[PDB]
């Protein structure tokens, strides 16, 4: 099924996005310019659902793994169902150094 890959740097306090798969720049309509270095937060809007943008930021600030629906925009501000599963990448010594992330389009 069609998926798309992005890696979020968890060194840094935002986590921004330090690569991204093809297809996601080609789903976004955002280029590598606009998605480099930023936290993946743009994609949200009018209708997403803050209950469970919670989940995934206090996920993230625990170190574990999560799995939401959230409604995203692309880039021309159209709407799409975004699954996305979100799993934290560790050091051996229990550090969280990224956070990876798979993005279903899931509106069918
Ligand atoms: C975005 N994908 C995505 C991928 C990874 C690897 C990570 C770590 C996060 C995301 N997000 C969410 C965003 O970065 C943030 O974690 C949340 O918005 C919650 O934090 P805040 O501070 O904003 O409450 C993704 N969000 C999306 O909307 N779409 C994704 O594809």
């Amino acid at each position: 099924l069609r998926h798309t890959f992005v890696v979020a740097d968890a060194t840094l306090p935002d986590c921004p996005l330090v690569y991204a798969s093809e297809g996601f720049y080609a789903m976004t309509g955002y280029g590598p310019d606009e998605v480099l270095g930023h936290n993946c937060r743009f994609l949200q809007g009018e209708g997403t659902d803050p209950k469970e943008v919670q989940k995934i930021r206090d996920a993230i600030k625990k170190g574990e793994a999560c799995s939401v629906r959230l409604l995203n925009y692309r880039k021309d501000g159209t709407p799409f169902w975004n699954l996305l599963t979100v799993t934290p990448i560790k050091t051996p010594d229990g550090r969280v150094s990224k956070f990876v992330g798979v993005q279903v389009d899931v509106t069918s």
